[PDB]
């Protein structure tokens, strides 16, 4: 079933099996390390299968599970809230029904190889929500898109409404380098070889698509080094007409 939830998740039937703190859930049909007050024998219509997170008691805090930690009887799980009316960030979790592209073309179905042959086969990418002919962003495009039914346009981006509420929490950000700097939010604006960063909102001296508009949840503010895509460390386009982009040297945390 659908791996996202709505409201307090009373009807959630996804397969999340870790608590919000990373502890593996205990099976509902198991009595160690804790004795469940909810299990299939007594609550057969609550979906208490395997060790998936559920809300058998209508908890306002949403889905939870008994945990395999003897010291923690149960805990709430971290589950993707469904994005149907609008999308957040660049729509990697968009799960709505819009099926027309920018120019108004009807989307080709993901399970169809006609008129365009492709590799986004739903059963090969089962967790990508490649349903019917709905616009999706399975792997790093600017926003949700689809192959089109027009033989003369292989694919095109779709016009998906952006949610105005706050985005999903993505964990903590740092003013120092941790890992590949995906969580960096400091103010360094110079590269390793000493170049001045070009503002992300500007298209000179270099044209690009890594703009605050396309990537709202990446905080591509002013000309601060950022690692909005999947690079080794933070980087930025430079105001040097001869160096399109370069990595920045951010002090580790």
């Amino acid at each position: 079933l659908s791996e996202c939830k709505t409201g307090n998740g009373k009807n959630y039937r996804g397969t999340m099996s870790k608590t919000k703190n990373g502890i593996t859930c205990q099976k509902w049909s198991s009595t160690s390390p804790h004795r469940p007050r909810f299990s299939p024998a007594t609550h057969p219509s609550e979906g208490l299968e395997e060790n998936y997170c559920r809300n058998p008691d209508n908890d306002p805090q949403g889905p939870w599970c008994y945990t395999t930690d003897p010291e923690k009887r149960y805990d709430y799980c971290d589950i993707l809230e469904c994005e149907e009316e609008c999308m957040h960030c660049s729509g990697e979790n968009y799960d709505g029904k819009i099926s027309k592209t920018m120019s108004g073309l009807e989307c080709q179905a993901w399970d169809s190889q006609s008129p365009h042959a492709h590799g986004y086969i739903p059963s090969k990418f089962p967790n990508k929500n490649l349903k019917k002919n709905y616009c999706r962003n399975p792997d790093r495009e600017l926003r949700p898109w689809c192959f089109t039914t027009d033989p003369n346009k292989r694919w095109e981006l779709c016009d998906i409404p952006r949610c105005t509420t706050p985005p999903p929490s993505s964990g903590p950000t740092y003013q120092c380098l941790k890992g590949t700097g995906e969580n960096y939010r400091g103010n360094v604006a110079v590269t390793v070889s000493g170049h001045t960063c070009q503002h992300w909102s500007a298209q000179t001296p270099h044209t690009h698509e890594r703009t605050p508009e396309n990537f709202p949840c990446k905080n591509l503010d002013e000309n601060y080094c950022r690692n909005p895509d999947g690079k080794r460390a933070p980087w930025c386009h430079t105001t040097n007409s001869q160096v399109r982009w370069e990595y920045c040297k951010i002090p580790s945390c």
